[PDB]
DNA sequence: GGTATAATAATTATACT
DNA sequence: AGTATAATTATTATACC
C-alpha cells in the first residue's frame, strides 16, 4: 500500500505547470527568473496562472519570491534547495520522456 | 530564450494529472505488475470508481498500462503495467526519496 | 467491476492595466 | 508584473447494479 510521503509530492507535481516550473527555474541563472521570463519561456501559461502555481509553489516553500531594491524594483523567483533537490530528482523523468514520449503519437 | 524540452512537458501532460503517478508507482510494486479494479480502489484509499476507470482509460491511451481480459470461468479483468510503465514507474524512485527527506507530514 | 448523473474544484480565455 | 470576469475541464460525490 502507498507512501504517504508521495502521496502528498503529488499534490503539487500532480497539477499542472509545478514540475516544468521548478524544472525551468532549476536550469536559470541562479535558479531565478522574472514573471515575464517564466510567461515567454512556457510558451502557452497564462499570466493567472503563472501567478497561482508561484504562490503554491511559494506556500510550498519550492519557489521563494524576493523584492530586490534596484531602481525601479525587481521581483524575482527562485528556487529554494528544497525546490532544487525536487528538481534534481526529476531529471531520470526528463531520461525516460526522450527514451520513450513520440511526439506524434495520437489520443483521444 | 530558455527553451522547455517537450518530451518533459509532453511528460507532465501524464504526471502532472491526479493519481496517474500513484497508479503507475502502485502497480510497479503488485505481483507482475498486474493488479484487478477493485484492488486498486481499495488500495489507492479515497479514489472513486469513475475516477479510477477514467485514469486507467487516459493510462491505456498513452500506452502505460494494458487493459487485459482473461478469457477464463468468469472473465478476469487485468490492469498491467507496460514495460514502458515499467520504466517511468523506475524513473519516480528519486522523488519518492526526494518525499522522504522533506515533506512533512 | 464498473456506469449515470450531478456538483465541485482546477485550469484556461480574454481583456486590461 | 501582474489582476478581473467568465468559461471550460478535470475531478469528485453520490447512487446504482
Amino acid at each position: 500500500e502507498v507512501c504517504p510521503y508521495l502521496e502528498e509530492t503529488f499534490k503539487i507535481l500532480g497539477r499542472s505547470w509545478n514540475g516544468l516550473i521548478i524544472n525551468y527555474l532549476s536550469r536559470c541563472n541562479d535558479c531565478s527568473a522574472h514573471f515575464s521570463d517564466m510567461k515567454r519561456d512556457l510558451k502557452t501559461i497564462t499570466p493567472r496562472a503563472l501567478s497561482l502555481k508561484l504562490s503554491e509553489l511559494a506556500q510550498w516553500e519550492l519557489v521563494e519570491k524576493q523584492i530586490i531594491s534596484t531602481s525601479p524594483v525587481q521581483i524575482i523567483y527562485v528556487l529554494t534547495e528544497k525546490g532544487k533537490a525536487l528538481a534534481e530528482a526529476l531529471h531520470p523523468i526528463e531520461a525516460w520522456a526522450q527514451s520513450y514520449v513520440d511526439l506524434t503519437d495520437q489520443r483521444t
